[PDB]
Parts: C-alpha cells; sequence; structure tokens
C-alpha cells in the first residue's frame, strides 16, 4: 500500500506515534517519505546482506528475521514480511522499540539527513488531525 501524507499521518497518530519519545508527529512522517515514499512494499538490500523493510525501513540486522540475515538479531520478534503489510501495526510498534534504543530518531539515516533541523511541521500541514 502507498499512503497518502495526510493519511499515513492519520495512522500514526492513532498508533501513538504523535510525540512518541518527544518526536512530534511530522517527524515520522518526514522519515516514512524519505525511507519508503510512503510505499509499505518498500524494501532494500544494505552492503552487510541485511535488508530494510516496510514504510520505516526497517533492518533485518537487528529487528525482524527474513530467514537471510545470518548471524542476526529478531528484536521486535517478528518476521520482516510483517513489515509490508497495509497494516502498519508492525511497523510502528517497531519503530517503537528501535526509537526507544539509545540513539532516538537518529536511528533513520534519512531523519537524520533529511528531516532533523528542518521545518517537520510542513508534513503534517492540511490534514485533518
Ligand atoms: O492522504 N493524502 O494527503
Ligand atoms: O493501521 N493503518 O495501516
Amino acid at each position: 500500500k502507498v499512503f497518502g501524507r495526510c493519511e499515513l499521518a492519520a495512522a500514526m497518530k492513532r498508533h501513538g506515534l504523535d510525540n512518541y519519545r518527544g518526536y512530534s508527529l511530522g517527524n515520522w512522517v518526514c522519515a516514512a517519505k524519505f525511507e519508503s515514499n510512503f510505499n509499505t512494499q518498500a524494501t532494500n538490500r544494505n552492503t552487510d546482506g541485511s535488508t530494510d523493510y516496510g514504510i520505516l525501513q526497517i533492518n533485518s540486522r537487528w529487528w525482524c528475521n527474513d530467514g537471510r540475515t545470518p548471524g542476526s538479531r529478531n528484536l521486535c520478534n517478528i518476521p520482516c514480511s510483517a513489515l509490508l503489510s497495509s497494516d502498519i501495526t508492525a511497523s510502528v510498534n517497531c519503530a517503537k522499540k528501535i526509537v526507544s534504543d539509545g540513539n532516538g530518531m537518529n536511528a533513520w539515516v534519512a531523519w537524520r539527513n533529511r528531516c532533523k533541523g528542518t521545518d517537520v511541521q510542513a508534513w503534517i500541514r492540511g490534514c485533518r488531525l
């Protein structure tokens, strides 16, 4: 599923991401835009053999099991394919564990490089929230 901007904002808010660990809703929408272009089916291979999955490009090296990242962890206790569903529950719940990890949203390379220190509120402008 490819989400609309305000559609994803609303779903993320419903799932309790707005101000989760102090990160406003705009931060999450911005991250999702630049990680996956709002596409739940997005996948990208990393140099180390792991893969990033879903709207927030959650990585198999630590967070999920894709059956092909040998010697990795499954800290969210899920198959990586769960991160590709039209239902974003699994992605959101795993993201909450990631952002609590100690590095906050810096865990997302695209957020650090493209969202951090910018007017992230613009990502929810016009939405009926
Ligand atoms: O959800 N369309 O911005
Ligand atoms: O649960 N919203 O995909």
